[PDB]
Formats: structure tokens, C-alpha cells, sequence
């Protein structure tokens, strides 16, 4: 043969998925939004009451 | 500091025996005079 043509390189753009993780605990831990007046990185301590006895 | 009226519920009980036991409310006018005690017969033998 000896077809000494011109060589190329081909990188196809289909991905090989490797990572598939689950997060069960964060989907059960309930989310909260703190009622804070000003947006400050200062101590964000929000106090909430506890059920009375 | 910001208290936020978001109650952290902590306890939860149950009263099976008390909700199962029978309840009796005798007439108050007679039970005042009878010293808050009344008598009930027992099945005869």
C-alpha cells in the first residue's frame, strides 16, 4: 500500500460518565431561611424558641 | 439577635391507659352532700 497521506487526530465530543453519587441525608435534612434584616457576614445567630413544658 | 417564633417542637406523648379507662360523672348535687363518695353494688352470689 504505502499510502503515505496526511495524518489527523480526532477527539469526539461524547463524554465517558464516571461519577454518579447520591446525597440521601441532605434531601432529608430540612432547609431553613433565616429572617435577618441586614445582609452581614457578621455573626448570623438567629434564635428560635423551643416547645414549652 | 433575632428571635423568630419558629417553634422547635421537642416532645410528643401518648395516654393509652387513660383514654381507654371508663369514665363516670355522678350527679354533682348529690355528690356534694355525700362527701364526694358513692356506693355501687356488686354482682350477687
Amino acid at each position: 500500500a504505502l499510502n503515505e497521506g496526511q495524518i489527523v487526530t480526532l477527539a469526539v465530543d461524547e463524554i465517558i460518565e464516571t461519577i454518579s453519587a447520591i446525597t440521601p441525608m441532605a434531601q432529608k435534612a430540612k432547609k431553613y431561611t433565616p429572617p435577618a434584616a441586614s445582609m452581614q457576614r457578621s455573626s448570623n445567630t438567629i434564635w428560635m424558641p423551643v416547645e414549652q413544658e
